């Protein structure tokens, strides 16, 4: 029901299985054509030059707002944190949590 106050993408939600890595973002609609990844450091904190990708798909539109649900869940056996990264009209945006990324404590 909530939603961002400003950010172009930013973590709607998080979970680890221990198998298993989800979750959704917030992504604000600024133009058609879409590219959100999750992109993740090792069991070991290691970010493989920001080469542990995941990306993630739309799921669908908040009503009342400019702002839309994207999806991510795949397959990873070690993961300690990960930050969203989001391109569109060639911009570049984040979502890393205020630079301290997102710890996975699985
Ligand atoms: O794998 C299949 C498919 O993958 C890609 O498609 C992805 C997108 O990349 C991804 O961003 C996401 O799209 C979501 C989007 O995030 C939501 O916001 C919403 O989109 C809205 C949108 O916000 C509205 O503005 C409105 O879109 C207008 C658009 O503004 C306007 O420019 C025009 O769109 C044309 C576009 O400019 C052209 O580039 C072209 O694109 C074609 C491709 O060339 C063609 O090969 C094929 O893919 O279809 C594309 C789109 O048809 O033509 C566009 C029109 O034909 O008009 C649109 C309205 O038609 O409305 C949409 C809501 O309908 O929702 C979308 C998803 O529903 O997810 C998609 C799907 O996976 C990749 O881009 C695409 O080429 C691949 O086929």
């Amino acid at each position: 029901a909530s939603i961002p106050s400003s950010a172009s993408v930013q973590l709607d939600s998080y979970n680890y299985d221990g198998s298993t890595f989800s979750g959704k973002i917030y992504v604000k609609n600024i133009a058609y054509s879409k590219k959100v990844t999750v992109v993740y450091a090792d069991g070991s904190d290691n970010w493989n030059n920001n080469g542990n990708i995941i990306a993630a798909s739309f799921s669908g539109p908040i009503s009342g707002s400019n702002y839309e649900y994207w999806t991510f869940s795949a397959s990873v056996k070690g993961i300690k944190e990960f930050y969203i990264k989001y391109e569109v009209s060639g911009k570049t945006y984040y979502d890393n949590n205020n630079s301290a990324n997102y710890q996975v404590s699985t």
